[PDB]
This record gives structure tokens, sequence and C-alpha cells, in this order.
């Protein structure tokens, strides 16, 4: 009944102007995690309206309201991979549309699929990675481990199950060809959120940046969609230090919870998931240097207006160096006690 009343208001109250959400809502400096969670489904509609996808694709408003609420309801509440992650990832997609002139690179339907994919891309995440599904012999691994990207395949399958729920298929009036196009795009984009996939295609992304984006090259469209998706997925790191500090808190809470479960199974966790071994400043510096910074450098190489995003990620990486010494205990602990030695 709670979703029913939320649905009723979403459908009948009208779609709030995007500027009424926040005055800096369309700026790379806005932090969408500042938005109260109760306001996020409306914000999704506002962004879809502002990009004109509602009118352009003649999206049925009742269906879209039900769809957005079902997607929100499809996220659990682990520390990091929750609906507020999917919301903030979607917002960054909107920022890319508002700031980077994506219409010069991608078709309308590709940009629309990118945004919907962002909303759906971690659906039903349980706060554990792909390796854990295999090691724990989960249902998800039984289904998908032969193909790889276990969780991402599950995320995609959940998105399709929402579309296949009566009253939720926002695409069900598309032509057969456009429908098939949309769902194929969603498969490719959601699967691209597997960082193992990013690392596999990285050289192809570099080669595309070096030779120059060819809008007539269908492989270039596919590569760019992957890079944009990954850029949305990591976009917390493009905000201010306080955002990235909090996000590291959430990541390691989730990781360490997985590691505790692996130890309870008799398995040595990855260092970054072992709360007895993980040295967070070193791990964050490694993540930023080897994964996050090269991604936003590629984005800047392709979109010069994205330079400020890379500079922020670089600044945040240098900040981890500046605070690393605070992970060393100088003097006595606050309680003046050495009890923690035992
Ligand atoms: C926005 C953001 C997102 C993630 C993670 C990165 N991911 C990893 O696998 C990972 C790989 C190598 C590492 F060194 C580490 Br640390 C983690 C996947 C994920 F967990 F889904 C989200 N991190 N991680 C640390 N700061 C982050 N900021
Ligand atoms: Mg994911
Ligand atoms: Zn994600």
């Amino acid at each position: 009944s709670a979703m029913d009343d939320e649905y009723t208001k979403l459908l009948h109250d009208g779609i709030q102007p995007v500027a009424a959400i926040d005055s800096n809502f369309a700026s790379f400096t806005y932090t969408p995690r500042s938005l109260p969670e109760d306001d996020t489904s409306m914000a999704i509609l506002s962004m879809l309206q502002d990009m004109n996808f509602i009118n352009n694709y003649k999206i049925d408003c009742p269906t879209l309201a039900r769809f957005c609420l079902m997607v929100k309801k499809g996220y659990r509440d682990p520390p990091y991979h929750n609906w507020m992650h999917a919301f903030s990832v979607s917002h960054f997609c909107y920022l890319l549309y508002k700031n980077l002139e994506l219409t010069n690179y991608l078709e309308d339907i590709e940009i629309f699929a990118l945004f919907i994919s962002c909303m759906c891309h971690d659906l039903d995440h349980r706060g554990t990675n792909n390796s854990f599904q295999v090691a724990s012999k989960s249902v998800l691994a039984a289904l998908y481990s032969s193909e790889g990207s276990v969780m991402e395949r599950h995320h995609f399958a959940q998105a399709i199950a929402i579309l296949n729920t009566h009253g939720c298929n926002i695409f069900d009036h598309f032509s057969r060809k456009d429908y098939q196009r949309m769902l194929d795009l969603m498969r490719d984009i959601i699967l691209a959120t597997d960082l193992a996939h990013h690392l596999r295609i990285f050289k192809d992304l570099q080669k595309m940046a070096e030779v120059g984006y060819d809008r007539n090259n269908k492989q270039h469209h596919r590569l760019l969609l992957c890079l944009l998706m990954t850029s949305c997925d990591l976009s917390d790191q493009t905000k201010g230090w306080k955002t990235t500090r909090k996000i590291a808190e959430l990541i390691y809470k989730e990781f360490f919870s997985q590691g505790d479960l692996e130890k309870a199974m008799g398995n040595r966790p990855m260092e970054m998931m072992d709360r007895e071994k993980a040295y967070i400043p070193e791990l964050q510096i490694s993540f930023m240097e080897h994964i996050a910074m090269p991604i936003y450098k590629l984005l800047q190489d392709l979109f010069p207006k994205a330079a400020e995003l890379y500079e922020r990620v670089a600044s945040n990486r240098e900040h981890w160096t500046k605070v690393s010494h605070k992970f060393t205990i100088r003097g006595l602990p606050s309680n003046n006690s050495l009890d923690f030695l035992d």
C-alpha cells in the first residue's frame, strides 16, 4: 500500500521541474547523495523529462511511474550497492547529457538505454562480488557462472523481469526492432559494469581515443557506451573529498562484511575484503591510480569538457596520500589504554 500511495502521487501530482530539485542539480559539482531518498523517484522522472525521453519515446506516464518505483524496490540495502548508488549513477548520466553534448556521439536510443541501464545496473545486489557467488555456490552462480559476470547478468535479468511485470514495460509500444535494440543495449551496458570487462576492453578504448571517435563506426558507439557506463558507475570519485571519504567507508563496510563470510566458510578473502589486512589508504591509492584515474583520463581525451572530472579524481587520489599518516597510531589511543594490544 506504501508503493500504491507513492505511485498515486508520482502519477497525478505532476513532474517537478529539474531546477526545483536543486539550483546546481545539472552541475558536475552537485552531489546527488545529498538528495533525500524519498525525493529520488521524482528526480528520476524530472531528469527523464528534461532530457525529453518521455515525449520523444511517448512513454506512458502510469507505466513509467510504476517502472521507476519497481526499480527502486528492486535494490536491497547493503552499505554501497543500494538504490542511492543507482540513483547517483543515473544522475551522473544526466550530467553527461547536460554537459558533454552526447548527441554528437550517440544515437538518441543509445543515450536513453544508457540512462535506463544506469537505473537498473545493480538490481538486487547482495553486497558480494562475482567470485563470492562461485565460491559460495549461490543460485546466481548456478545460473550464470559458465558465462561470467554473474552479478551483472543477474542485474540485467532483474531489469527484464521488471519490464515483464504487468504495467511496467515502458517500451511495450516500441516497434519490434526498437524493442530488440533497447534490450540488447541494456544487456551490453549492464554487462559493461563488470570491471573485468572494462579492463579487457581498455586497450580498445585507448585505441579509439588515439585515432579519434568515428560516429559512423558502430564498434566506436559500443566502446563509448561502455566507457560512459563505467564513468557513471565510478562517478562518486569525481566529487569532493568528503563524498569520496564517505563512499570509501561504505565500500569497505560492504567488502569487510563479505570477507567475514568468506573466513566463516574457510576461505582466505581478497586483501581488500579482509578487515585484518586491508590498508585502506594504499588500497584507495591503487584503485584511483590503476582504475579510476585512467578511466577519467580517457573521458577527458574524448570530451575536453570532462577535464575537470579527471582533475577531481586526481586531487582525491593525492588527498589519500596526504591523510595516510593518520592511519598510524601516534602516542596513546584516546582512552589512554593499550588494551587493544591484547
Ligand atoms: C566509486 C567507487 C567504486 C568502488 C568499487 C570498485 N570495485 C572493485 O572491485 C575494486 C577494485 C579494485 C580495488 F582496489 C578496490 Br579498493 C575495489 C568494484 C565495486 F566494489 F563494485 C565498487 N570503489 N572501490 C574503492 N573506491 C571505490 N569507489
Ligand atoms: Mg555492479
Ligand atoms: Zn554500480
